[PDB]
């Protein structure tokens, strides 16, 4: 279909790799660094397959199209980078231009080089904003430059950047060399999504959970026409309760425009015989608020207003698990309650504790990327579930159906 790494000759080649490193930090400290270990795969067998360099290229954060480099540099991921290679990584301050590209030009073989971050030029994006904060337009001049400047850098081209693949930015569709191939990172995401999208393991259980309808009706929609199950979870669930149900919500969560269609959503999945789980008690809190005032509630009960839910209970807990047991393939984007903070984290815990059960007797589970593999990471169970996805927005680009440019762009195979 499209070329891959495997099957790409890189000896005594210069290997120009996109990838994201597009990690968490805080005061220039990388906080989770799942994205960084996901690519050594790719990076390792360049090496070890007599690739002369690997020169490594990413964005971080969302600097605009200006130079961050205290808020928003690479060089703490070239640091994380080494001691994962155990391999030096020369890190260059910069991406294009005369200088990198005198440096990328003929390496020493086995060379790993990290450029600084891809956008701190406006040419990357094609667009962003001035100094000012000021909207701005990149010039096509430009960015031809851009590219052919990053070009110069590898004899071929891979790109593993699976978080980025929903971004056509310079660097990801942009390339100017002949061989284009998909990284190990981008294969075994797209191999397990596809799976689950074309040919699931029944029953196929999506988990959906976050706080708005509004921005998810393409989603939910297109997982109706795919999956034998859905669990309807964290904030958005009001939403639904409210409206089929009859709910008394308090201040919890209410789309107006999700509203709208929710009806219709539900019917399609009547319509597809798709079974719907929505919580039916709760952890409601009297603010929102870490350390707020907790109480329960049920959908009959309502809550008690405007107090808001800011957790399912124990008995939607044990319907998810229900759900999760009948499982042969789940599909999780979304915590069901408010993970970050402890009172409201014990049905995001205990789905995880499900879901991991499930994986240990064959079940397929894919966690979706952003909050989902965070709490991956803060209960340890990466290894625990099938695979956790290093692309939180890349994710749902595919679970709505659409088309990945990062992986248009790549050399038909
Ligand atoms: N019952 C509930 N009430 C309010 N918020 C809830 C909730 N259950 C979960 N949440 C919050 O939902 C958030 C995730 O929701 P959402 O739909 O906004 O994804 P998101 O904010 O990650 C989109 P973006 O990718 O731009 O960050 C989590 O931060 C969680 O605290």
């Amino acid at each position: 279909n499209k070329l891959t790494l495997d099957k790409l000759d890189v000896k005594g080649k210069r290997v120009v790799m996109r990838v994201d490193f597009n990690v968490p930090m805080k005061n220039n400290q990388i906080t989770n660094n799942q994205r960084i270990k996901a690519a050594v795969p790719s990076i390792k067998f360049c090496l070890d397959n007599g690739a002369k360099s690997v020169v490594l290229m990413s964005h971080l954060g969302r600097p605009d199209g200006v130079p961050m480099p205290d808020k928003y540099s690479l060089e703490p991921v070239a640091v994380e980078l080494k001691s994962l290679l155990g391999k030096d990584v020369l890190f260059l301050k910069d991406c294009v231009g005369p200088e990198v590209e005198k440096a990328c030009a003929n390496p020493a073989a086995g060379s790993v080089i990290l450029l600084e971050n891809l956008r701190f030029h406006v040419e990357e994006e094609g667009k962003g904003k001035d100094a000012s904060g000021n909207k701005v337009k990149a010039e096509p001049a430009k960015i031809e430059a851009f590219r052919a400047s990053l070009s110069k850098l590898g004899d071929v081209y891979v790109n593993d950047a699976f978080g980025t693949a929903h971004r056509a930015h310079s660097s990801m569709v942009g390339v100017n060399l002949p061989q284009k191939a998909g990284g190990f990172l981008m294969k075994k995401e797209l191999n397990y999504f596809a799976k689950a999208l074309e040919s699931p393991e029944r029953p196929f259980l999506a988990i959906l959970g976050g706080a708005k309808v509004a921005d998810k009706i393409q989603l939910i929609n297109n997982m109706l026409d795919k999956v034998n199950e859905m669990i309807i979870g964290g904030g958005m669930a009001f939403t639904f309760l409210k409206v089929l149900n009859n709910m008394e919500i308090g201040t919890s969560l209410f789309d107006e425009e999700g509203a709208k269609i929710v009806k219709d959503l539900m019917s399609k999945a009547e319509k597809n015989g798709v079974k719907i789980t929505l919580p039916v008690d709760f952890v409601t809190a009297d603010k929102f608020d870490e350390n707020a005032k907790t109480g329960q509630a049920t959908v009959a009960s309502g809550i008690p207003a405007g107090w808001m839910g800011l957790d399912c209970g124990p008995e939607s807990s044990k319907k998810y698990a229900e759900a999760v047991t009948r499982a042969k393939q789940i599909v999780w984007n979304g915590p069901v309650g408010v993970f970050e903070w402890e009172a409201f984290a014990r049905g995001t815990k205990a789905l995880m504790d499900e879901v991991v059960k499930a994986t240990s007797r064959g079940c397929i589970t894919i966690i979706g990327g952003g909050d989902t593999a965070t709490c991956c990471a803060k209960w340890n169970t990466e290894d625990k579930v099938s695979h956790v996805s290093t692309g939180g927005g890349a994710s749902l680009e595919l679970l709505e159906g659409k088309v990945l440019p990062g992986v248009d762009a790549l050399s038909n195979i």
